[PDB]
């Protein structure tokens, strides 16, 4: 059950422990973006942030007042903005963060907020006891996406590197690797057999079907631009 809890974030229960948002902004559109919010002994982890610090505190204090756990981890998807405008008021509000250091390096040479914990290949955050486990798979969306599985949920957040079931355009290639990605999703097919639920950057989520839904899109891309 979609539950507004502003007028642009809403937020919709996959589990007792996970949640996921959906934070529009307007700019192109007035676009959608998704994120997770993963709960654990009253600790919550925000994985990728609405486009901006408002909307960013907006649910940070509706996951605080609401969900009754403080945000004190954040992981983000790569660089862009729907993954990470909100990072700023995240460190002013004392949360750490962990990426992939692709992503790090981006953000930095781009003057952008910069997640602090770097890492190369993969990567397991204890949650207070719940592991959230990043991985950096390949090149898709964009050059640093990576994925994060909750292995005890067994849910995949496969981020901006996934699209939804109703989704047919490959989107901003502008910093995809548009090679590469098909082979990512193999991998990620490949190691997320078990995925319940498999949750995109836009639009809804469902099941391992997002990865070969993806994977036909991209490869239709590749061939109409013979
Ligand atoms: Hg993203
Ligand atoms: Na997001
Ligand atoms: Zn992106």
């Amino acid at each position: 059950k979609s539950v507004k809890i502003s007028d642009d974030i809403s937020i919709t229960q996959l589990s007792d422990k996970v949640y996921t948002y959906v934070s529009l902004a307007e700019i192109e559109g007035m676009v959608p973006s998704n994120g997770m919010i993963v709960i654990n002994n009253h600790q919550a982890a925000l994985l990728d942030t609405p486009i901006n610090d408002a909307q960013t505190e907006t649910l940070v204090n509706w996951v605080a007042d609401s969900l009754h756990a403080k945000v004190t981890t954040f992981i983000p998807n790569h660089w862009h903005g729907d993954c990470i405008g909100g990072l700023g008021y995240l460190q002013k509000k004392g949360v750490q963060s962990y990426a992939n250091q692709m992503t790090i390096d981006l953000a930095k040479e781009k003057g952008l907020p910069v997640p602090e914990h770097g890492f190369t290949d993969s990567l397991t955050v204890s949650l207070d006891g719940m592991p959230l486990q990043c991985y950096y798979l390949g090149g898709g969306h964009a050059t640093d996406n990576i994925v994060v599985w909750l292995p005890t949920e067994n849910i995949l957040f496969g981020g901006c590197m996934l699209k939804d079931n109703q989704a047919t355009s490959i989107g901003n290639i502008s910093d995809a690797d548009v090679t590469a990605w098909p082979k990512t999703l193999d991998k990620v097919k490949a190691k997320f057999p078990s995925a319940r639920y498999v949750v995109p950057g836009h639009g809804d989520y469902g099941g391992t079907e997002l990865i070969e839904h993806t994977k036909q899109i991209v490869n239709q891309y590749i061939e109409s631009t013979k």
